[PDB]
DNA sequence: ATTCTCACACT
DNA sequence: AGTGTGAG
């Protein structure tokens, strides 16, 4: 098994929240700009950055005041706020615009508010038979890069792209409808069409990767951004992985990836090929070890899930520093604000998607604790009523209050979280 | 003191 | 059910 059975793409909207704001406010187009939340603290936290501003060093996680030091002419758009918290509706609605367009071409897996995996295997098979056996012109691939080409015996970027594409298409075996490289190329043709449709019908640009699985497609998508697509063939994997830091591969960006590096004494994905599957299973567990053994050879089997809608709907707010909640009536009021935005989104979900959540997950963070969450408790979600959820959420957390007072909350809360789960068809 | 979602493995 | 990891 060479892991070449499928054609999978990953589409990523370029600096998505910035694009939504630039479409709305033309004064922001083709300018260094960023999208910010919470204007009062250090000018707002940056959550999205246009490519013109990235050339000044502006990134996410930065404070707007700091970003303005790197880029004095940075323009800012601020996220809507509703009931004291950032409100992402505008961006979720734009996300829906794009996913509905993608769904015309293939079945998609929503991966995040601005990326989707695309399973193109069947679409490719139908384009191949409609294609008689005539050649794929480079005109059908006007923004595609072939990873690893050109090679062998031009100083500008578009020149290189074309030379790589010409070498690929020259050597393509169009008479063999079962060559995986041919299937990828047809897949790339379809993704060009899908990206043209997205830009025509929404004004939004995106990048894409086309490969044989989700991990290679995601890696490919990042190789030539913005507004370009990249085909990573099975054959391109040994050279690509030979200098690819382990942490770049999806799921290895964290503690497991650091353990792979430290325990094995390696730096690059390709270096994993020298270990047996049992060796990797002994260090990292049966599942992780088998996964790493196949993945360093370019092979991964995670399916594209036919799922365009999230499985949970959640509402959280952080209260860092001196703003940590300290009174019972503070905690009730913020629980109510979260439960009100949750009710709004749930009722829209019951009208748009014909389902009802049935479990309510309540989570809190305590000043001094270390982790994303300190505690998770659940109860039934029987009615989409903000006052009832918020009452119920308090009920299941009210005993975490270590204070002997009834009107004080010790120790102070640095996060409230409400999440609706366990949907059933309605 | 960036923040906020959402998915899944493990137990 | 509750915790921990990883991602956009
Ligand atoms: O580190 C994060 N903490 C919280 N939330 C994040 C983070 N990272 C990403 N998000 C969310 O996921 C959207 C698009 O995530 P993204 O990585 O695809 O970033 P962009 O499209 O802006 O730029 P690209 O680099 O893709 O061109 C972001 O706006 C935001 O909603
Ligand atoms: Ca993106």
């Amino acid at each position: 098994a060479t892991g070449q059975d499928r054609v999978v793409a990953l589409v990523d909207m370029d600096c998505f929240f910035v694009q939504v704001e630039q479409r709305q406010n033309p004064h922001l187009r083709n300018k260094p700009c960023a999208v910010v939340q919470y204007k009062s603290w250090k000018g707002g936290g940056i959550i999205a950055v246009s490519y013109e501003a990235r050339a000044f060093g502006v990134t996410r996680s930065m404070w707007a005041d700091d970003a303005k030091k790197l880029c004095p002419d940075l323009l800012l758009a601020q996220v809507r706020e509703s009931r004291g918290k950032a409100n992402l509706t505008k961006y979720r609605e734009a996300s829906v615009e794009v996913m509905e367009i993608m769904s015309r071409f293939a079945v998609i897996e929503r991966a995040s508010i601005d990326e989707a995996y695309v399973d193109l295997t069947s679409a490719v098979q139908e384009r191949l038979q409609k294609l008689q056996g005539q050649p794929i012109s480079a005109d059908l691939l006007p923004s595609t890069y072939i990873e690893g080409l050109p090679q062998g015996p031009t100083v500008q970027k578009e020149g290189m792209r074309k030379q790589g594409l010409f070498q690929w298409l020259d050597s393509l075996q169009i008479d063999n409808l079962t060559s995986p490289d041919l299937q990828l190329t047809v897949g790339a043709v379809i993704v060009e069409e899908m990206r043209a449709a997205i830009e025509r019908e929404t004004g939004f640009q995106c990048s894409a990767g086309i490969s044989h699985n989700k991990v290679l497609a995601k890696l490919a998508c990042g190789l030539n951004k913005p507004n370009r697509q990249t085909l990573v063939s099975h054959g391109s994997v040994p050279q690509l992985f030979s200098q690819m830091p382990i942490r770049k591969i999806r799921s290895l960006g964290g503690k497991l990836g650091a353990s792979v590096i430290e325990i094995l004494g390696i730096e690059y994905m390709g270096e994993l090929t020298q270990f047996t599957e049992s060796q990797l299973q002994s260090h990292f567990g049966e599942k992780n070890g088998s996964w790493l053994y196949a993945m360093c050879r370019g092979i991964e089997h995670d399916p594209v899930k036919p799922r365009q809608l999230p499985k949970t709907i959640g509402c959280s707010k952080n209260f860092p520093g001196k703003t940590a909640l300290a009174t019972r009536e503070q905690v009730q009021w913020w629980l109510l604000q979260l439960a009100q935005e949750l009710e709004e989104r749930l009722t829209k979900d019951r009208n748009d998607n014909d389902r009802v959540a049935t479990q309510l997950v309540v989570s809190i963070r305590v000043q001094g604790d270390k982790r994303l969450s300190s505690l998770r408790r659940c109860c039934a979600l029987t009615r989409y009523d903000a006052h009832k959820m918020s009452h119920d959420a308090f009920t299941v957390i009210k005993n975490c209050n270590t204070s002997g007072i009834q009107t004080e909350w010790s120790p102070p809360l640095t996060m409230l979280f409400l999440c609706a789960t366990k949907f059933s068809a309605s």
